[PDB]
C-alpha cells in the first residue's frame, strides 16, 4: 500500500509537496517510482518516472525526488491547470505493472 | 496513445464491452495492454493484464481480449459497483513510458 495524503491546496506561484509512503524496503532500495497527473475524469498522464526523470514536454515546474521509505513530487510556481488527482505507482512484487498510491486532490487558488 | 469509446451505459446483469485502439504499431501489436478500473478520485485497480490475466481477487466477470490493434475488456453480470471509469494501459514500444487510454466513463443502471 503506498499512502498519500488525500488533498493538498496552495496558491498560485507557491510550492506543493506531495508524499508517498510505503511499507517494504523493494521500491525504497530500487527507486521504482512514478507521479500521474489525472485531470478529473481524463487518463492519468505521466509527469515523472525512476523517481526523478520527466518525459519530454512536460514543465521542469514538476519534479520528483525520494529519501528511504517516502518519495516526494514536488510542484513549483502552480498555475490553475495543476488543479487534478496526482498517483504515485511503484511495480508490483517481481514484476513489471504498476500499483497506485492512494491519491492527492490538489487544489489551485 | 490509446483510445477507447467516451462513454458505456448497461443494465444489471448484462455484458458491456470496452474496445481500446492504439494509433499505428507504436504497441506491440497489443500483447502486454493492461485494465485498470477506477471510482471517482481512487487509485486506479487493476482488472486485466497482458490481454486476458486476472489478479487474484478480481472477479470472473471481468475477461480480456485482443484482436490486431484493439484489446477489449468485457464486463459479464454488470453490478452496481462495477460503475466506474476504466482504463487499457500499456509499455510505449520503447518500454519505459506507460501511458494510459483516452478511459471509458461505464454507467450501471
Amino acid at each position: 500500500a503506498l499512502t498519500q495524503p488525500a488533498s493538498v491546496s496552495g496558491s498560485l506561484g507557491q510550492s506543493i509537496t506531495i508524499s508517498c509512503t510505503g511499507s517494504s524496503n523493494d521500491f525504497g532500495d530500487y527507486n521504482y517510482v512514478s507521479w500521474y497527473q489525472q485531470h478529473p475524469g481524463k487518463a492519468p498522464k505521466l509527469m515523472i518516472y525512476d523517481v526523478d526523470n520527466r518525459p519530454s514536454g512536460v514543465s521542469n515546474r514538476f519534479s520528483g525526488s525520494k529519501s528511504g521509505n517516502t518519495a516526494s513530487l514536488t510542484i513549483s510556481g502552480v498555475l490553475a491547470e495543476d488543479e487534478a488527482d496526482y498517483f504515485c505507482s511503484s511495480y508490483t512484487s517481481s514484476s513489471t505493472l504498476y500499483v497506485f498510491g492512494s491519491g492527492t486532490k490538489v487544489t489551485v487558488l
